[PDB]
């Protein structure tokens, strides 16, 4: 499939609250690209300390959201929607580079992730793209992932 | 429009009970349109329900009441952070609420409330909660503002 | 078939969990008819951080939620008796809420007692009505219709 | 007064969520004894891990709620209900002795703290008593605290 | 039986979970005799939100709780070694606490070290005593008796 | 003027609070040059409930965040010294992040030590780089360019 919801996401990613930062997958093309998003609301614990009186979604959390989206792309590209194989694999990031923050993300924003496969070889996948809010580029980054066997 | 920081200056509700993220339309003594983003990154989803995230219906109603409260605060004293800060809001009655579609993470929960009747601190509103243009809930409620 | 259940029994029947399991103990239960339960209210609850600062007030919507869960427990055990194995894959949806009226603010230190009576039930759809009480007085009235469903 | 509610407790004790363990004061005789309580509900964070499937209010937290009542007694005995002076004081607990746990406390219980002044000399206060659920003693302990100036 | 266990091993032995599992690593362990472990203290802990605002202090009573869990880890590995299957069926029960002294306040940035020795033990009943240390100084002392039991 | 600071001081300088204040103590500080600081890692942190169940690992992006806050403290104190009053009218933001590499997983029990060096500064624009260490071993490295902005 090309569109996935939280329930499908929960079966692929090992991340859970309060570290699962992807709510829905709206577009996915194997070995090419993924478009996913996370809704930003004031009702998140993170906003108690970032910052009091001034809610701003952490930039590092935006990058984390892009990573999870990218790992979802890499994983589903190879094995598709397979919850089983998913429990036997782990996708952790080795590097991150070219990260730029252009606009602050706040409650009410739909943080949309746009990642594409720059290149991949074996279990090493390199993705890149931007985070967008209402069509505008809020952030950008490149990440290298390593897919390994859990345990 | 009114963003989260403005809402914070009028409504007394704080985390984890501030369920309105933005005000898109406001017409004193008439209606108000606002919304709250729904994300998995919310603590309530740990218990409602595990392995099956569904935004609580009562919280949908709470969001509508808060939206109505904002309409009440501003229709009464305009945008006045000073008066606001001494008040709190109390739910008085809730009636005729119907839930049609479950709200889950990824949804933009939009509130549409019109004033049905008001007097002093006591306000009665009614409207709907919508997701992508569809009515996911309807409700009527009466709230009271106080010191 | 029992009439008194504790938190351990409530956990095996209701799907709700922290921070949305708002029933602490069942004090009386008559199958297909009524139930009496309660939830203790303490400052040591996260909802109080924002409702409101310096003025802790148990939300009215959460009182109604606590009443619905009471009805849910009643609905399930009246249906399959006390069977956690059947219960563990069931969820509960709110369908409607009517005639709610709040009379007295519930605060930390209150023992919120739920009194629910079955008004009408058909299969998975149960319509209960009753009150929430603190120290023998009505703090809230409510009528609600919920549906029990298998996790699909 | 003799009955202080959560709002009065908030103005005297510095403790806040999730460490304010006294919900209401029912009895208070200056320089002698205090009776208060904290409700025990499942809707508390500590139950997430103490213990999963077996909700049991931690024994050490019963003692804390007992110490907190003592602190309230001591403070009110010295200056009465004075929130302004309250902000300038510290009740540092020095010791805890002879603690016995007889019955487990669980969601649905009304934990009643019963403390009395065993000895008061200068800035040092020694209180002792029991914790009770429905008339039955579930715990007992002795505590010594020092009154001082915050900073 | 190892002598140094990490969080992953502790999770498999003790029944405690967040936010009540107050032992991060086991450094030294000698069956039926003594144990050395520690819990890292960081500002990023919910408990500091209220104890107290603008001046984080790790609650003395939690320092004692931490000492108990270390003793509980000793007690169990002593009677059953590293055995998660049997451990999963139990909980630790506090029976008594004595001679606890709080000498030095514990703050974020501190590595809270637990030092306990078996004063007495019979079956599931264990009596340990010792100190809590930060950078070699004693910040707290205590004696306690716990009991391991079936979650029946 | 000082090279050592504890959470009390860190709170007066950084606007970050729970659950995003990720620096517990500063052990070495040198105006316009470098800073050495750390954050203790403990299982008792909310982040571990979801990252990941049964396998607690401190998020790599949070390590970077910790390095950034450290750098930010460095930048500010380098320009105004320990001045709480002015600190509360300013805020350091991340403009860019580069050359980030994760070498070793960070887990409960670890002392995450931040090592930041000032690569270039000119006014409110600061560029730092360095590593995060555990037991003297590099667990991560990164470069950041920040901006000391007006909070209002
Ligand atoms: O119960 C009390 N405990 N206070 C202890 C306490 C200990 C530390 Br050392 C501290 O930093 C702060 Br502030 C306290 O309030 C209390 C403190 C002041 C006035 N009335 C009651
Ligand atoms: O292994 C890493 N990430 N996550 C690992 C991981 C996650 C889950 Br869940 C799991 O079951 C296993 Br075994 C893992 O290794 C990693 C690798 C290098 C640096 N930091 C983190
Ligand atoms: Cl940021
Ligand atoms: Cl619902
Ligand atoms: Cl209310
Ligand atoms: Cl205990
Ligand atoms: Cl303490
Ligand atoms: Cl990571």
């Amino acid at each position: 499939q090309s569109q996935f919801f939280i329930e499908h996401i929960l079966q692929i990613l090992p991340h859970r609250y309060p570290m699962l930062l992807v709510d829905r997958i709206t577009e996915l093309q194997a070995n090419q690209k993924i478009v996913a998003y996370k809704n930003i609301t004031f009702n998140e614990d993170v906003f108690n300390g970032h910052f009091p009186n001034k809610p701003i979604f952490p930039g590092v959390l935006i990058v984390e959201g892009m990573a999870q989206s990218g790992g979802f792309l890499a994983f589903t590209s190879l094995w598709g929607f397979d919850p089983e194989i998913a429990k036997t694999k782990i996708v952790y990031f080795m590097t991150i580079d070219k990260v730029k923050f252009r606009i602050p993300v706040t409650p009410g924003d739909r943080l949309e992730y746009h990642l594409e496969v720059l290149k991949h070889k074996g279990m090493i996948w390199q993705v890149g793209g931007t985070a967008q809010v209402d069509g505008k580029v809020v952030a950008e980054a490149e990440l290298k992932a390593m897919i390994a066997e859990r345990e």
